[PDB]
């Protein structure tokens, strides 16, 4: 038996503090703080069934860009099926490998994309989401 | 100028209409859909403990063919233990993938049956799961 | 016998429930890691004991650290992602978590983890591969 010291691991809050602007975002860099909440909250208010989520690249990623970054997402729609949408767009076979990451974590497939938003969306009220054949953002 | 504008995205309905044939079935071919409606009510009301699902082959999949395609699993068992299991029947290799499939999504190791058969059954009170070598369907 | 019936939970736990390696297990006696793991809940009920090892199979470098004390509202993938950079994996290299032979969904808190896979020992015991089954 140890008396061996445990390792001795951080909390969520520590966790999110952390790794807060670990995931780039070429969004977040070219479009200033306050225009994009004002750009989200008019979004949601318009049409509140959808979410306003930003999907880019990881920099690591060996994979096709996007043609497009802004995507607003039915709440309903589950983060497998928003995953097999956007499979299609940047023309993956179904053998190759796709992740996504929110906050450095691979959403499960069953959540639907109003909860990840209303459990993840940051204070601008968008929804960031990277995207590489990686299992890991980085 | 104006705001880029977003991609509007389908929802659920929309997603389960415009990919409900990408599954095939032999199973479901092979039997007419009165037949297994029957065959699905008088097992789910003689059973209401185990639910029925039909485990089959991706057409794309380069996976072992299973022995036995009809399956009744106690609901109470989480969709891991049934992949362990079902992994077990195949004679799999450690080092080979194998991903469960319904409507095009995998669904979580932590559901049990019964949950994925009452959220994904189809009309005749069957459940479909595919099997595949592939992280998608198609 | 045209629909097949699986076996239950009783066999399943019999059969697997202590089918994964520990070296930890080995080296150290059940009466003093239950000991242990009974202390160390009481200590910090707010944190659980947890033995992360190396499946027989796998191709993955060992850990410094076998013995963590986790936070119960750290998600499994964020333990995950924290492990990883312990075991220095390169980005493109494959890892996966395994409690009892089964593969837990991120979104699980390690306090439910805990709460509904620790052995009798008072420990929640994780094997990790690079192959996506236990081996």
């Amino acid at each position: 038996g140890p008396e061996s010291p445990f390792e001795v691991i951080i909390d969520k809050a520590a966790f999110d503090k952390e790794f807060k602007d670990s995931m780039k975002s070429t969004y977040k860099e070219e479009h200033p703080f306050e225009k994009r909440r004002s750009e989200g909250e008019k979004i949601r208010k318009k049409y509140p069934d959808r979410v306003p989520v930003i999907v880019e690249k990881a920099p690591k990623a060996r994979i096709g860009d996007l043609d497009k970054k802004k995507y607003l997402v039915p709440s309903d729609l589950t983060v497998g099926q928003f995953y097999f949408l956007i499979r299609k767009r940047i023309h993956l076979r179904a053998e190759d490998a796709l992740f996504f990451f929110v906050n450095n974590v691979i959403p499960p497939t069953s959540a639907t994309m109003g909860q990840l938003y209303q459990e993840h969306h940051e204070e601008d009220f968008f929804l960031y989401i990277a995207y590489s054949d990686e299992s890991v953002y980085g």
